[PDB]
């Protein structure tokens, strides 16, 4: 059901943990470095978990997607036909961006934050930045020991600090994905839809030095032993059973205020998802002409399409369950027990009345912001003001220099820069620009900003296609140039004749003074959002109610149980599918093309001994009432004895409101069971050798 | 499961009874005229039952229809209202042509029938004039009784024949009827469909006079007292328990020779339903244009329309279990089972070959004979053809003429002649009779009739104008008209030169020719038919298979058990409906407009004492395996000892080739549960003298 605990709470739920019927204790699972959740590890993005004492690693077909399309060419296509390698020295470098994070220790620095935090005093921007000079002063120490990368995570509005030191291994090598029409059956047809049939899976293995340090890729590396890994379960999953995911939600929203949801709703979901199916369109036209831009520009049109969805998705939801009465009732029963509170329940209601302020000063200005955020976000102007600034930043002592442009980032954005090869084409990037100056010149006068105006030299469609012409003598197309401004001094900036740069260099100044004026907002926020968020637990609490902090990137632990639901009267969805299932949706045609020996398997009924008589099949994908969001695909799913039997990689459509609200009759995880990882593995691509790694050999 | 079983066989399957959950004995439900199948009684068209001792009976909704549109005004609507009598003094009649058909008496005469048969020798036709004259005065002799109508039923291909004798009870008054948002909750939306929320129910009551004789309507009639009558269940009715069903199934053709349904598939159905649609566009074209054809058409390209939706549905549902295949592996192994025998085998094969036979000699002349009729079923066409017809039957004696044109015919000819009035325009007429003349004008040479091109003069599309230009002159429009031919004499017919009846005069030999042929293969059919049935039941009974004969419109029981069904991997659809499940799809207008005392009444959970634990609600409607067919509208649904917990009223889309074939995992019978009968009686339309008639409220 819903929740996304932290692990450190596991022992306060043991009630519910155990009725839901968890036969490892709290305590155990409460380990973060333990048995079995010391296994999970983090890509960057997506979830994963070691299931070998030799490194290998298991995780979604999706995450992987990057690493085979780049070890694929025209004539070995490894996205279609899946890749395997039967010994380790065959595994396939996954790139030098690849990363898998073990976490190594864990510490609560609460007292510290809070205290760096008050020693600033009245002051709003100078909170912020006592915060922000704790944080790199902390991470610093923290990294001073080379092959560690560590991130300060605050929970609860600023209530909790904590300090994750993570092994940051950087050797991570494909070693098995199924076929495409497997690890992606459906496509964007099944997307976020149940009955799903997808065998969402794929296999790494991480490497280190023979000295046992991370190291680059090299020959001389061997695989990573990890102290824990996740063994397959040995009891079959069934109807009712529990199940828990452990893995790196992003970010939820669910203690937002209700003028917040509003705002949302009425605003910025609205407003996005206009903008990013404008921009579909004019990509998807574009890519019809020129079939350079089609796959340059394929990745990003994508997530467009995903946010953009989404959001007419939680909009959609946010009708079904009325969430904006939902809220405002909620809301105004909090406020009146906090009025029934002493004096001492005074400090909630200013921070209350303080967050609001807040949200008012945002608003006043987010047409504005939003708009110069995404003009600036185009190719050629986001790095040119990303270059620039760095240049900036270079000037000040490292301990100094803003997060994103210290020493430690310098790796990160030198990789953007050349990865901006991959997605970039000078006659897609000046229609995105045009649109975004269209939009820009549409803004109320009060929404405007004079540096733009100045630069322009009018508001008007004249003074578009000047600024699009002067705009395209850029030479920050190429990878080349883009590095040279990446060692560059600010005065070579200042002097350019580059017009990508000189509207950076225009606008700098600009961008301080509104990232100052985020700084402060945040600052006030960090004085009063805490304050409120725990007045709420107190309420909560009052009710009788556990309380989980909203999701924040780092490592929760969901529980719940196997089942379906019921969208309506006189129907219901059944747990899970089975092979047969598959085989009724076969086409012959993307992406309902399964792989022949698929079909052959489930034609003859070999089952290769893994078939649930309870479903009389071999399941495929299964729903349980998790509560997970973007950044737990991949995420191991485990059963009530901790053994592996599944991967989270997707949620039905009505879970995507989740985010705002958790709707428990209806939101549901969808997971590729571990059972039909070991069919296809056994039947149908067949990896003997991981299998037997893995312990789950015939 | 498949079957409809004649009473008198269910001793015989007392295994699979007892199997299914049948707690009565098999002995007890195979009388006829006993408890409870003696309370079972026809409507004409629909089934129905009695539910007490004083002549209530319980029907579906829409099989009321006619009679609470007769009761209904312009400023007193029931169909929108309800109706509701609370004494029997309110309850108003259904009008004269209302009937409700009491079983009285059933004979086997199969010994008597096979003997006219054989004594016809080899001449084929005088076995099928030998037949007619057998059942002639076989029905005149039963019915020569006052009160009484009797059918001959001949059962697998006439290997047995039953007479049956039935009280004829004339005076049939209406006693409730729900509103008609909940009789037709969903209307023609919700046809065939599941998930289902559909109250389709209502009561009549029968009378008769003092005497205990039938007798038209009249205020001195008392009620009727039936022999037997049903009782409500007093078990809650759940998933997985007995049902079965007793009705009167109009036709099915399960044991069709490969061929036979090969051609019906191939041509036959895709021909009506073309032909069908063309006379739909012409007729929506037409009244667009008109309104007088728009209304007086209605319900007839309603028919077509109906018509040519199922045959395309049965099309698809063939396709998709493949009956064609399943069909010709079945009859192969018929065939094999046949010729393995000897000599003892032979006769069988033998009349295979000859129905084989007559299919080919259909099939030459299946385009001619197509037009023709069609053409000839035109209206005044057909009334012309029919009333002259008449008029040579008439002159010889009532005993020698051919069935539907003797005396007890003659009221439902002129019912017919009346009621054309309703569904005749000449403008619209015009059009059908040049769409089938153009039909017509397409036939090969060798498919031609020369008594038509005779009358036609010609061959091109001024013959056709000519032609409806002649008939155009009719006075068969009038309704005045009509009935002066349907009392003159073969001689009047033949001096007119009205030019409808002069067409018909002109084609009559070539029909009544062509009527013989027909019967000279019924003849042949005769002989071949039941001799292939017997070896296809000896050959089941090999394999341990039980045979039903085709349903025939007498009385049959269908038995197995509510459940659900899954038409894809991943979901199921439930076996019961609830009440929460009506309101959640108010939208209020038609057709989900529920009445307010019902929306009220849910909001209130006011479950009336009525609810199942089980599913948390008042059922509404409920899925089940049993095998029903157009005829079983009505029929009412009883559990494992013979208690009344339904009406059968739909069956799901699936169901829509019952003629043909059952699918076991998918073929389901929709029914109104006897509860929601109930709670719209107690709660919502209220009828508690009813109620309490029926021992179930006070
Ligand atoms: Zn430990
Ligand atoms: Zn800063
Ligand atoms: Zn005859």
């Amino acid at each position: 059901g819903e929740g996304m605990w932290v692990p450190q709470q596991l022992p306060e739920i043991a009630g519910p943990l155990k009725k839901a019927g968890l036969k490892l204790s709290p305590q155990q699972i409460s380990d973060l470095t333990g048995d079995p959740m010391g296994a999970v590890v983090a890509l960057g993005g997506c979830t994963a978990s070691f299931v070998s004492p030799n490194g290998l690693v298991v995780t979604n077909h999706h995450c992987a997607y990057g690493a085979i399309q780049l070890n694929s060419t025209a004539e070995n296509n490894l996205i279609k036909n899946g890749f395997n390698a039967p010994t380790t020295a065959d595994e396939v470098s996954a790139g030098p961006n690849a990363r898998v994070f073990v976490l190594d220790e864990i510490t609560d620095v609460t007292k510290d934050a809070k205290a760096a935090i008050a020693a600033a005093g009245d002051d709003a921007l100078a909170r912020t930045k006592a915060l922000e000079a704790f944080e790199k002063k902390l991470i610093a120490d923290c990294e001073a020991e080379a092959g560690f990368r560590c991130r300060l995570y605050s929970f609860s509005g600023g209530n909790t600090y904590r300090l994750f030191k993570n092994l940051e291994i950087k050797d991570v090598r494909l070693a098995y994905a199924p076929p495409g029409s497997v690890g992606k059956f459906g496509g964007d047809i099944d997307n976020w839809m149940w009955p799903r049939h997808t065998g969402d899976f794929a296999f790494y293995r991480a490497y280190v030095g023979k000295d046992g340090k991370p190291a680059a890729f090299s020959k001389d590396n061997v695989p990573y032993q990890p102290k824990h890994w996740l063994k397959f379960a040995d009891q079959p999953l069934g109807a009712g059973d529990f199940v828990m995911v452990a893995g790196y939600p992003g970010s939820t929203n669910r203690y937002a205020l209700a003028a917040e949801f509003d705002n949302t709703a009425q605003w910025t979901y609205p407003t996005i998802a206009r903008h990013y199916k404008n921009q579909i369109a004019m990509v998807e036209a574009a890519g019809k002409q020129n079939a350079d831009i089609q796959v340059k520009y394929a990745a990003t049109m994508a997530g467009w399409n995903n946010t953009s969805k989404n959001y007419d998705g939680q909009l959609e939801g946010f009708k079904r369950i009325d969430a904006a009465g939902q809220k405002l009732r909620e809301e105004a029963a909090v406020l009146g027990w906090l009025k029934g509170q002493g004096a001492k329940g005074q400090p909630a209601l200013d921070a209350h009345a303080k967050l609001l302020d807040l949200l008012e000063q945002s608003k006043a200005t987010r047409d504005r912001d939003l708009t110069l955020a995404l003009f600036n976000n185009t190719a050629m102007l986001g790095s040119a003001t990303q270059l620039y600034r760095l240049s900036i930043e270079r000037e000040k002592p490292n301990a100094e220099r803003e997060s994103g442009y210290q020493e430690r980032d310098l790796p990160a954005i030198e990789g953007g820069l050349k990865q901006l090869e991959r997605r970039y084409v000078a006659a897609m990037d000046r229609q995105l620009q045009e649109y975004w100056l269209n939009e820009y010149i549409k803004l109320p006068a009060d929404q405007r900003v004079a540096a733009v105006d100045a630069w322009l030299g009018g508001n008007d469609a004249a003074a578009v296609k000047r600024a699009l012409d002067r705009l395209a003598g850029t030479k920050l197309g190429s990878t080349e140039e883009r590095l040279k401004w990446f060692a560059a001094d600010r005065k070579a900036f200042e002097a350019s004749n580059d017009p990508a740069i000189q509207y950076a260099v225009a606008v700098m100044p600009t961008l301080l003074k509104l990232e100052q004026e985020r700084k402060t907002r945040a600052g006030e926020n960090l004085a009063a959002r805490p304050v409120y968020l725990q007045a709420l637990a107190d309420y909560k609490k009052s009710q009788g109610e556990f309380v989980y902090p909203d999701a924040n990137l780092s490592l929760r632990i969901t529980f719940g149980n196997v089942m379906g639901y019921a969208p309506k009267d006189g129907m219901e969805y059944t747990p899970f599918t089975t092979l047969e299932g598959v085989v009724a949706k076969e086409t012959g045609q993307d992406p309902f093309d399964s792989p022949k020996a698929l079909l052959d398997a489930v034609a003859a009924k070999r089952y290769g001994g893994l078939e649930d008589k309870r479903i009389g099949s071999v399941p495929v994908n299964y729903l349980s009432d998790l509560d997970i969001t973007g950044g737990n695909s991949g995420s191991p799913v485990l059963d009530a004895h901790g053994k592996l039997v599944g991967l989270a990689f997707d949620g039905n459509w009505e879970s995507v409101s989740s985010n705002w609200v958790f709707d428990p009759k209806m939101t549901r995880m969808i997971a590729v069971d571990g059972r039909y990882l070991r069919w296809i593995m056994q039947e149908v691509y067949p990896a003997p050798q991981l299998l037997k790694e893995m312990n789950v050999g015939k």
